[PDB]
């Protein structure tokens, strides 16, 4: 009952040619275990999309350290990175670990990302080792915000693949690597993301529920989104959509990500 894979490939290749870049995807029907990929094992820059996994790493650490989420972090006289919309307002109050995690995921807050990487997760190396610990042998985070966003073609630093991103999202959302409380909290955070309205969310009927995390490097036409999608009375779908363009000075396209997502989701004939 699903569409032939080549039909879906054919559609994505036409979309790619109109876009003038590369589109990589991977999707998993968590109920049938049917999958679809296109450029699924090619590396793409993560950009901010790692922050959803950073929030998961924090939750995994809290599952072993009672009360970690409520711990208050203060950062008086810290130089805050560009795009710190939540953390720049909370210097006087500080923020809890839960609030930092929610901010980094839902607002892409860089101050929050680097605070959590410095104080809780152990830097890019620690982020990568969390992903290794869940069986993701592909992901790599090498640099801190914002240097990780350079998106240079051929540079494998700060990259993953659509398949690895989708597989890791599936494990975290639905597998055994996080406890029930932690899963539920992670899903709530993804559902409340604020930066994805023009991407995967724009590809689905408005009564479907979506949790997602975006990435927008700001160079080389490079942008992405990954998500859990809950269609009406169907098993959730996990989807990753990554894009890049060869020229440094091109812009990314939200619409191309939404259109790619629609093509892939339609292929499951839900
Ligand atoms: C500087 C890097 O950290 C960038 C990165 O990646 N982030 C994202 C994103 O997560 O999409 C964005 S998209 C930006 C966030 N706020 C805007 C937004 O939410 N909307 C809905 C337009 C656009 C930044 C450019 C940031
Ligand atoms: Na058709
Ligand atoms: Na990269
Ligand atoms: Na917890
Ligand atoms: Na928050
Ligand atoms: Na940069
Ligand atoms: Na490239
Ligand atoms: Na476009």
């Amino acid at each position: 009952a699903s569409q032939p894979p080549q039909v879906t490939v054919d559609k994505l290749k036409r979309l790619e040619n109109d876009f003038g870049g590369r589109i990589g995807v991977y999707a998993i029907d968590t109920g049938s275990n049917k999958t679809f990929g296109y450029r699924a094992n090619e590396r793409f820059p993560l950009c901010a999309s790692f922050k959803g996994f950073l929030a998961a790493a924090v939750l995994s650490k809290s599952q072993q350290q009672e009360g970690l989420l409520n711990q208050r972090i203060r950062y008086d006289n810290r130089v805050m990175e560009p795009h710190s919309p939540v953390t720049e307002k909370q210097i006087t109050t500080g923020m809890t670990v839960a609030e930092l995690s929610a901010a980094t995921l839902q607002y892409s807050d860089n101050g929050a990302a680097n605070l959590l990487l410095e104080k809780l997760i152990g830097g890019p190396e620690g982020m990568t080792s969390f992903m290794r610990s869940i069986g993701d042998n592909v992901f790599r985070l090498d640099r801190w915000e914002l240097e990780l966003n350079s998106a240079i073609p051929g540079d494998d630093r700060d990259t993953s693949t659509p398949k690895a991103v989708a597989e890791s999202m599936q494990k975290l959302a639905f597998g055994n690597v996080l406890g029930l409380t932690e899963r539920h909290q992670l899903m709530d955070w993804f559902k409340g993301n604020t930066t994805g309205g023009a991407r995967i969310r724009a590809s689905v009927p408005a009564n479907w529920v979506v949790g997602d995390k975006t990435g927008t490097c700001g160079v080389y036409g490079t942008a992405n989104d990954y998500a859990v999608i809950w269609p009406v009375a169907h098993a959730p779908i996990v989807l990753a959509v990554y894009t890049s363009k060869p020229d440094r000075n091109s812009k990314h396209s939200d619409a191309v990500i939404a259109d790619a997502s629609r093509i892939v989701l339609e292929s499951f004939n839900i």
